[PDB]
């Protein structure tokens, strides 16, 4: 709605005035990485540089929200009745990376657009890599269907051929 897009510009303004970089992930990342938006979302999925941490919190209390629960990997928040699903990145050679994630996780150039402005956002790579985990939770065949197209949307996106290597590199990372 315009509620989550005129705040996903206010968050980026303020981080922009900061020059603190913020990553969007998930459905956004999706929508913003086609330019178009494809069905209402829940939250909004963040990536952040984690040894900046304070700088988003400092933005989202600026904003009138607050930090509502830690979470294994990462954080919760709250702007008014919009969550912000918050994930650190930490500065890896010459990048920031999510944690386990592929490498290019967090380009520097905005390469998703969200009302007309570019934004930055993980990459394909990234977002498809948290299905797999997802997937491991859940077998893909009961997922609710929300997340069965969002995850054959991105796939389209990047190539069911890609997707499949990819596959069976996080199957040979965390396979026992
Ligand atoms: N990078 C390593 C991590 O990747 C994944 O986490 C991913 C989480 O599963 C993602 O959170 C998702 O799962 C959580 C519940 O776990 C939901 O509350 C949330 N709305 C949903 O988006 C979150 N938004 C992104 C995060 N990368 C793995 N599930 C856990 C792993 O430690
Ligand atoms: N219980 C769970 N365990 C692990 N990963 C999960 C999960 N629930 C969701 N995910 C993963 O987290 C990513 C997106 O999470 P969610 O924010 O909850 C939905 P979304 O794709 O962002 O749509 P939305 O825009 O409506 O929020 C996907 O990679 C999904 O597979
Ligand atoms: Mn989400
Ligand atoms: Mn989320």
């Amino acid at each position: 709605d315009t509620t989550q897009v005129t705040l996903i510009h206010k968050i980026l303004a303020a981080a922009d005035e900061r020059n603190l970089p913020l990553w969007i992930g998930g459905g956004w990342a999706i929508d913003a990485r086609l330019g178009r938006v494809t069905r209402k979302h829940d939250d909004i999925d963040l990536t952040f540089p984690g040894e900046r941490r304070g700088e988003l919190e400092a933005i989202v209390e600026m904003l009138g929200g607050r930090v509502m629960e830690e979470l294994d990997y990462g954080f919760l928040a709250e702007i008014g009745d919009e969550l912000l699903d918050c994930e650190p990145a930490w500065w890896a050679d010459e990048a920031y990376e999510i944690a386990e994630a592929p490498q290019g996780s967090c380009p520097e150039a905005a390469e998703g657009v969200i009302a007309g402005r570019p934004v930055r956002c993980n990459s394909w790579e990234a977002i498809i890599w948290d299905y797999f985990y997802y997937a491991d939770e859940v077998p893909p065949v009961d997922w609710p269907t929300k997340h069965i197209e969002s995850y054959r949307l991105a796939c389209t996106s990047l190539g069911a051929e890609k997707v499949e290597v990819l596959r069976a590199a996080f199957r040979s990372r965390y396979a026992a």
